């Protein structure tokens, strides 16, 4: 039972583009790239080779196939040992999911800050461009269940864990400048509403559903959020092409004890990129797993994720100076008002070992500061504190969470706490309290100083009675969804105007999409209008009436908002389907895979069947994948070089993954006589732009491929796709 | 700085004896004292001095004294997150007690053997008179909670985990030969009628309760080990002072596949020594902790515990030649019938640094085996193959309990088996399956062999109808307890007499006590009367007529089940209070402390208040204990020097001391005028058998009271205890 | 049957003093007794007389001592479910003790008030003297695990869960009028210095060692109550004969919105009464369940606890 | 044992037998019933052992397994039968 005797089974321990080498664990694959964090998890790396099959308690196992039992048609036998640890074994394998953002995907990699910035955060990660910080870095959808699908319509969670000199630092964030609620003690609501309904336990990874819109219509705060979702935003292409946010305005405390606030972004150096609806839909079926994937390969293939730390700052002085309340995360600042200032870079650079026991065990918490940094009365934020650390006692068996190993500093830690479940670390301390004498006191204390000192809180004013109430400062919910509205583009305003008529089409009682359309008139008539027109709904005299909400501190935009207001494509990492035939003209594929190198994007080469091609020049072209095994969903442009077109000018699959491609907004590539492919695209001789067009794939054929790549889809096509039946 | 500035904070990290030092972690203690278990742990061994105070996640702490409020006299807010991982972290501390044996204390130690056993088992701990294993032991008692009391009476727990090159082996034993039931399918019964009983939870650490007695009376098969539990086997000295048991036939396997039937048998170096019930009893009171104590202090003095492993042999061909089964946990197997053969020997020498972490988290389970060993159809052996690692998926939190420092084998262990709760190895394998081509289907399965071989099970023959059956062969209940009884000596029968008849005053139901009293004619007349008369029981007609049980393969008696007709004294160890006065003659002192030094046995210098007293010649003599303080139940024999007798002559706390001693058969010696205390015990005047007396504390003073120490106690004073109120 | 012909297995379902009969299940030995939280627990008390032995499946048992095996001498076979749901149930009965007051002995009552307290407060409980608000009641020591013995040298915890027409209210108080430390940030240092210390856990149910004193030398706050702890408060004749405290001021508030501060007291009927040294720590030893069997007994006799 | 949390998952409600259920099981995390019997152990004479074991036969008894007859070494063998 063994690998073949061409070593085929196993990866080379190289960078290799998607689809070349069966994937695997990171320590296999990318021996060399270490970092303090992946070195210190050599205690447990456990390898395999050469070794033998063993007891848990290290017997040696002579018979893996067969239970004990008297006679060999006879009954199992209790004193089966061997049977019963690895049936035992099995059968307590699941620990309870996150109670959201159950389905993430993670790696590792390293962050450095590009300057010190010890005039405004003495934090020590901060403080040197060339100390180096091991991540580890978990993206997430938030709704469904870990076993749920990558490309639904929802936000995404992006979480690091920094692992400093002076303490682990988790930026728990979004990849949404904002949040739906703006009291912890609605986050259960909230969650509730969004979540599958609980007598059914439908609908899945989806917020197209009575309850969420119930919620959401009597819950004007939520209505910023919600646009965001609504919007191309809700449906990325990878996790290397959105952007993160930190919410919360948090501080930043320097050695003279100087506050700073502050926001937390990620910019992703790949680019802003989203799928459309469709697509998105569609992928949940072909590829359920499509961001997973996607993301492990790019780190396989080189392409690794790298992301920009920035930071809005913004003085004590200016807290009030917004018309916004500084502390309501149901509120973005524009960039416009307060820019971000470039802070640092990271970049994910490993695959984990085993997804369990890293990506599934990890656990982030936002209360996990380090000396520099502090907290803000973000009554959200307050909330968050009560529960991260909660949560880890039942989902990671009790206390000790921490010293799973993907959870462990890598700085010293020490102190009187004892026992819980699952204690690894073996105390010799004589103390396990203090003050005490009998261990002079250690471990002690450090008083707060410049670095390396002990934490203390910014000693902020609090001045009020104890209530439970919301700050009249946060009941304002119209002004920023009409901002984020009126800085998309028009496509994108489509977009948005057809996620909320899809989702609101699938809430059975017709009142609570009629009291959604009313919430949309107070935001934008132009919008509101657009849904109702689809719902089949008419807006009232009054509705019509509605005064839009003002403008953010003068602004009418603010571009910053859009995916694609701004071009910044970059299309190293994106894949392009090449539709092979039978009798491939090698010249052409020749110049294909030549400037798609040349820029750093991968080729998946399809055909009718699996197995080889042979090219016009007796080069054996391997088949990576099947027009329908691996269809245009899964990649950002289609290329159909010349040969023996008549191979697949009549195949369905054939014609249809470029009907597919051509919907979704795709480049499309068609050289020689795959010209004549023009026909089931309905699209004229004199061309289009969006469709690259030939006698041969040359230099300027692909310069022309790649150029529409970088701007990402074809936006000028959209008023052509309503008539394509695909 | 709180420590005191002479250092007499931390204790010499050499050998003290008990009472000279303050106890420390091990490693602390004895860091030159080393195996490849203590080794082994090494890397999760946490040390304090020097190290910074911190959370968890590494952050220096700068107030460990108090919460982040607002204003110091404010409510404490939610944002205190060191607070709240610190209370998190105590919140969990506790994990579930075992369901039995939850009182226990365990020391690391080795094992070697006294030569190559390969002709009768492939066992590669037994291969090699070089090949040393390191072990960790847990004693322990049976019914009560961990925080219940040493001395009860009750069976002892003997469970040592051998860290072996080919797995770990657990001998998982009693301190008796044989059980109290035949099938694991009553131990719940058994257990519960044991433990506290379910209304109101009373009593703790004792069977001295109604529903024991009902079940026993009820269940006659428990009578042989109720009958060791009622001797002075239920009440040892130490656990360095007891035998142990596997208790079940087990099988070894050699090279050639030949099975030999072997009983497992620890022999304790130190010999062979219990407690009398008055003393063990308030025992329980003065010091609930004394057996706990007494064997860590014993490792700190040097004076580690010794045990020789032996083996009764029994040929396969030989499996029916007793009159009872070889099967039959009830019963056991003479000495005179089958000898035991000397095997190894066992020595603990560390104590652990964390009792939570190594001695809480220990888990010892029969089923671990190893090739060279393997089961019979024992059918409470059996049954107990189900239970040990079920029940440590709750009491140590799911299935990779194998992974907590103390259980982990130091030898190579490698499987398919993943996750599951606070998983710690990351496998970095392709597969997690075989047979599998992607790893090359490693790790592998190993053939059995003579050496490094799989494991694989004797190819016993098994013939019948499936059953819920009794062996009819087990249905003999009475003809062993009878055995165990006539082997005993005279005052060690009265001690069983009196173990059964306080046993049953408590219990309330008088019914009950008839029932049992009858089991006990059906065993020995002489025996039942007994108990009988000091329950007002008067034996019918009918009972005093129940012939005897036949003799067990002919022997009337067998002494090695006696604990004292053949002496097995060392006095090594054993501890001597010394009681002061303040003016002591220095030269008694002098020759006590130089005799009891050059034999081992330690003294406690005791007096009526703390700090020092002065010697006739100046010598400044410093006090460990008060009378009360350090009461005669803990120490070994009592020795009063000369002196300013008048001193100590009427404290009522000095005269009890002596009475007390007294009554417990302990050796007393009495110097000069220290014999005025001849009157306190009622001593004629020219002396008796047990106290040692003399105008001085020499010539050959201490020879006497030490070889009174080497027989342990002074049974012929039995006759003369009654008349003393104390 | 294997019950006694005189019936004399069974204690009469009336009230008894002490060692008159055996002590029993409360609903078995005072059926009538009876309050609105007692009546409450009907649907989950199960009997067991003149039933069937089952599994837990309700599969009737027809041999309950022996295994299945392949002959009587046989292995024990995997497909006996019967053995394996009893065996696994009884590898999983215990739970953690609790991190403190792990030992502790309890009983159901009741309360009432003197009189309305609307004056002063809302809460409903006080409302009305004719309001009787069932109550369960938990007293226990601090430091020792629930196998410990009772009559130590500890504070005595004193917690009482009143249950009210608008929620549960939870009493959980000591036997002392003050605690040894001001901060909770404290706490886990207070509470592992007066534990088995950490190497050897030793010793249990006592505060003689040296980690207590070290933090107590160190920690002037605890010395209050370590006078407290010190003197014969520390060692009760009784749970019956014990004050309680609530020791925080807590407040009240009124229907007016008037607060008012108040701490909390427990008042025995029964008197105040404590053992010597020498006598508890000997019981300890003699019977390490004295305060819970005493508890028990006086219910069972009659004796019952009163506090006001 | 892990997945609802313990041995009483047979007093989550809709894993609840509806004929009755009563023995000598007790306590477990999440215990639900509220045992009265003065045993749990039999036999017992303090509860004149009830519940009591109920001998096989047409209806309302006990379980008991078909004696069905075994016979072999013990082996970890695949039958050939199933090769
Ligand atoms: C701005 C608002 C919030 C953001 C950006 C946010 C972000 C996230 C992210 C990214 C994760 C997944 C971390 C991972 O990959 O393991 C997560 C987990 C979680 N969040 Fe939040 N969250 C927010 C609000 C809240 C609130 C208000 C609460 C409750 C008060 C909460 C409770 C949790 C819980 C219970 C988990 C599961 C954590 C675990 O099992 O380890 N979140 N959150
Ligand atoms: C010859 C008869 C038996 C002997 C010599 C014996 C011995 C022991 C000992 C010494 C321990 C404590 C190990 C330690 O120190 O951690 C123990 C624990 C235990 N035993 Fe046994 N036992 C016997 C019968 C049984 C039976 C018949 C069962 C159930 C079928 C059983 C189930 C248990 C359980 C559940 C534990 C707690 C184990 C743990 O929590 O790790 N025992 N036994
Ligand atoms: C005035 C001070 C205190 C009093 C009067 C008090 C009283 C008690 C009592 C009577 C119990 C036992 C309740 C029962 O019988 O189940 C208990 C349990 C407990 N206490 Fe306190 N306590 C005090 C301070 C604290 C502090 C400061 C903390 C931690 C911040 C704490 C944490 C606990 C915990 C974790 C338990 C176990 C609760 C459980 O498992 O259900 N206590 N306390």
């Amino acid at each position: 039972s063994l690998a073949p005797e061409d070593g085929s089974h196993r990866p080379a321990a190289e960078p290799t583009p998607p689809g070349a080498q069966p994937t695997a664990p990171g320590s296999l694959k990318a021996p060399d790239t270490r970092n303090e964090k992946l070195n210190s998890l050599e205690d447990v790396r456990k390898g395999s080779e050469n070794y033998a099959l063993t007891t848990n308690q290290g017997v040696r196992i002579a018979d893996d196939q067969n239970s004990l039992r008297a006679g060999s048609r006879g009954p199992t036998l209790l004193e089966d040992f061997i049977l019963r640890e690895k049936i035992t074994h099995f059968d307590h394998e699941r620990i309870p999911e996150r109670i959201v953002h159950a389905r993430g995907s993670a790696a590792h990699g390293y962050f450095q800050p590009y300057k010190s910035l010890s005039d405004i955060t003495k934090a020590d990660f901060l403080s040197d461009p060339n100390k180096i910080t091991p991540v580890f870095v978990r993206f997430s959808t938030v709704q469904g269940g870990a076993g749920s699908a990558d490309t639904v319509r929802d936000i995404r969670g992006f979480a690091t864990k920094f692992y400093t000199e002076e303490g682990i630092f988790d930026l728990v964030g979004n990849n949404t400048p904002i949040f739906f609620i703006q009291d912890a003690h609605k986050f259960p609501d909230f969650v509730h509403a969004v979540k599958p309904e609980p007598h059914w336990a439908i609908p899945q990874g989806q917020s197209a559903h009575d309850t969420f819109w119930d919620y959401v219509s009597l819950q004007p705060e939520t209505l910023h959020n919600v646009m965001w979702a609504m919007s191309d935003r809700g449906i990325p292409r990878s996790y290397r092409t959105m952007e993160g946010f930190g919410i919360h305005t948090f501080r930043l405390i320097n050695a003279e004890g100087k506050a700073t606030f502050v926001r937390f972004h990620w910019k992703p150096l790949a680019g802003k990129a989203s799928l459309v609806w469709d697509e998105a839909q569609k992928l949940t079926g072909r590829d359920p797993d499509f961001h997973r994937r996607e993301l492990w390969e790019a780190i396989e293939a080189g392409d690794f994720p790298e992301y920009e730390l920035g930071f809005q700052l913004i003085p004590e002085e200016d807290e009030f100076k917004f018309d916004f309340d500084l502390l309501d995360p149901t509120k973005l600042i524009p960039e416009e008002l307060v820019p971000v200032q470039r802070v640092g870079k990271m970049v994910l650079n490993r695959n984990p070992d085993n997804f369990f026991a890293e990506n599934e065990q990890a656990a982030f918490h936002p209360g996990h500061i380090v000396p520099g940094l502090d907290f803000t009365n973000d009554p959200l934020l307050q909330g968050r504190l009560e529960s991260y650390t909660d949560t880890q006692i039942s989902r990671l068996g009790g206390p000790n969470f921490h010293e799973i190993p993907i959870n462990r500093p890598t700085c010293p830690y020490h102190n009187f706490q004892r026992d819980g479940m699952h204690r690894m670390g073996i105390d010799t301390n004589p103390a396990n309290y203090e003050p005490n004498s009998i261990n002079d006191n250690w471990p002690r204390e450090t008083p707060p100083g410049p670095k390396r000192g002990g934490f203390e809180s910014y000693q902020e004013r609090v001045e009020g009675n104890k209530v439970r109430e919301r700050s009249p400062s946060f009941g304002e919910y119209y002004s920023h969804p009409r901002l984020f509205w009126l800085s998309q583009t028009p496509f994108e305003q489509r977009h948005i105007v057809d996620g909320f008529s899809f989702e609101l089409s699938k809430v059975v009682r017709p009142y609570i999409r009629e009291r959604v359309v009313d919430q949309l008139a107070h935001i934008d008539l132009t919008l509101a209008q657009a849904v109702a027109k689809n719902l089949g709904i008419e807006l009232t005299d009054d509705q019509l009436n509605i005064t839009p909400p003002p403008d953010v501190n003068g602004l009418k935009k603010d571009p910053s908002l859009s995916l694609y207001a701004i071009p910044d494509g970059d299309v190293k990492g994106r894949v392009v389907a090449i539709l092979l035939n039978d009798e491939v003209r090698s010249a052409d594929l020749l110049a294909i895979l030549k400037a798609l190198k040349a820029k750093g994007v991968h080729a998946k080469l399809l055909y009718s069947r699996m197995g080889e091609v042979t090219a016009d020049d007796g080069t054996v072209l391997p088949i990576a994948a099947t027009f329908a095994g691996a269809p245009s969903l899964t990649v950002d442009a289609v290329i159909v070089p010349c040969g023996n077109i008549a191979d697949i000018a009549d195949n369905g699959d054939a014609n249809y993954y470029l009907m597919e491609a051509y919907k979704h907004l795709k480049p499309i590539a068609l050289a020689g006589d795959a010209r004549k492919f023009k026909a089931t695209i309905k699209i004229a001789d004199q061309g289009e732009e969006g469709i690259v067009e030939a006698d041969s794939a040359d230099g300027s054929f692909m310069d022309e491929l790649l150029t529409l790549m970088a701007a990402h889809r074809v936006w000028s096509r959209i008023p052509k796709i309503d008539k394509i039946p695909a």
